[PDB]
């Protein structure tokens, strides 16, 4: 049979009370011909991309249609604390809470999620994501690629893993505390390896990693590059050509891509150095939708220069915050064995060379950072607004992936893991890679966070999270 075209979600922009409905709801998607209930924003699974401009606000209704209490984070946007959406704003199930928010950072791919307390990977497993695309005066004026859904289309990855009866088989456990939830099927805005018709040109492509746990590496197929233009806060100064883009879990990078008539291609995702993440069918370059080329003429353009980059300013005087990220070393080698005895060695691929004991031992407060489980009760620090901040993650003592993101800013990474970042990750970023290695980023919070509804700092390793990896700041 013929690939399905891919999903396109819809572009959803303000009426003229300025509102636009959210609603979160439960219904049934098919994979592979199997029914599974999913949840989904305006729909049964995954949601549409909200559309803002700098400097404009609006204002979101969001109506919880679950049986379950869930929380609304835009991940991206620097807003202020109190309609940020993390555990602390809770929706009741069969209830509504309505945000305005005062867009005011440039044009970004930004996206949106649940962060309920210690459910966070359940509600993402089950299908709750949506996206929004933030535009600003300077984009526009690039010409790039811009027919939503034709040359300009939001990929969203993810991978699942279903139980015999179809439904997702989702679990935070031992393993799953350690390693992350991962699975077996690849899904392409909630699609099979689909198919997408693009024209002739230039192909604007933005990359959403919404895996729990699984990071991702785009390449293509015949091994035409990719120009990367954008990061997760936005435009980089000028386009940076790569063989391959590294993706981690809640980053968002944009590309554009060559299309020539009568020679398609796949984007693909190539085996990544990731305890877990190489069981086949991930062991080898695993296809991700299959682009398809139209003979009609795609207007878009890649510019020499997309937008201007600030310096990094003086380091010397500024604030310097160190957050020690942990696992419990027990909790870590029992998640390991129990992953090795499932899958064996290749569990390990690609990398380099039983009773009750009480609450103490409890692996959901297992992860920490500066010797804490996340407790929502107490914010860890209050950082300064307005003022620049060196804030230094460590995860030295464990060899875990934690991308580490910190709400209500995009930053600037001064080292990632150890060394200076690459030059498509040297912009504006929300995510930096931490791994057995130490990393530093330059922080700034325009907006307020009081302790009712303090910002988040924490793994995007969603069971990480879920298990204690999170602390909770104040600004102002
Ligand atoms: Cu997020
Ligand atoms: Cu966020
Ligand atoms: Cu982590
Ligand atoms: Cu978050």
């Amino acid at each position: 049979a013929e690939r399905p075209t891919l999903p396109i979600p819809d572009l959803l922009t303000t009426d003229a009370r300025n509102r636009i409905q959210l609603t979160i709801g439960a219904g049934q998607s098919t994979f592979g011909g199997k029914t599974a209930t999913t949840w989904g924003y305006n729909g049964n699974l995954l949601g549409p991309a909200v559309k803002l401009q700098r400097g404009k606000a609006v204002t979101v209704d969001i109506y919880n249609q679950l049986t379950e209490e869930t929380t609304l984070h835009w991940h991206g946007l620097e807003v202020p604390g109190e309609v940020d959406g993390g555990p602390q704003g809770i929706i009741p199930p069969g209830g509504k809470r309505s945000v305005t928010l005062n867009v005011d950072q440039p044009a970004a791919t930004c996206w949106f999620h649940p962060h309920q307390h210690g459910k966070t990977g359940r509600q993402v497993a089950m299908g709750l994501a949506g996206l929004v695309v933030i535009e600003d005066d300077e984009i526009l004026k690039l010409m790039l690629p811009k027919q939503w859904g034709i040359d300009d289309v939001p990929v969203i990855v993810q991978d699942k893993k279903f139980s015999a009866d179809g439904q997702i088989d989702y679990q935070l456990d031992v393993m799953t505390a350690a390693v992350g939830w991962f699975g077996d099927t690849l899904l392409t805005n909630g699609a099979i390896y689909p198919q997408h018709a693009a024209p002739r040109g230039w192909l604007r492509l933005r990359l959403l990693n919404g895996c729990n746990a699984r990071s991702l590496n785009f390449a293509t197929s015949d091994n035409r590059p990719l120009y990367v233009i954008a990061s997760d806060g936005g435009l980089l100064p000028e386009p940076v050509k790569v063989s391959e883009l590294p993706v981690l879990m809640g980053e968002r990078f944009e590309v554009l891509v060559e299309v020539n008539d009568n020679k398609p291609f796949d984007l693909v995702t190539l085996p990544v150095s990731q305890m877990g993440m190489a069981i086949a069918p991930f062991d080898k370059p695993h296809p991700v939708m299959r682009i398809q080329p139209i003979a009609i003429s795609a207007s878009g353009a890649l510019p020499d220069t997309l937008s201007s980059l600030p310096a990094l300013p003086s380091l010397e005087g500024l604030t310097v915050r160190k957050l020690q990220l942990s696992m419990d070393p027990m909790l870590d080698m029992m998640g390991m064995q129990m992953l090795m005895e499932k899958y064996g060695d290749q569990a390990m691929a690609g990398m380099d060379h039983h009773m009750n004991h009480g609450g103490k031992f409890d692996f959901h407060h297992a992860n920490k950072i500066n010797g804490q489980a996340f407790d929502m009760n107490k914010p860890m620090f209050a950082a300064a607004k307005g003022q620049y901040e060196r804030w230094v993650i460590s995860g030295v003592g464990d060899m875990m992936l934690h991308p580490f993101h910190i709400h209500g800013t995009q930053f600037r990474i001064l080292s990632e893991n150890g060394k200076p970042p690459a030059a498509h990750r040297a912009g504006w970023k929300d995510t930096v890679k931490v791994e057995g290695n130490v990393s530093e980023v330059l922080v700034k919070f325009n907006h307020d966070a009081p302790k009712e509804h303090a910002y988040m700092a924490h793994c995007h390793l969603l069971e990480h999270e879920d298990t204690g990896m999170m602390l909770g700041f104040t600004v102002g």
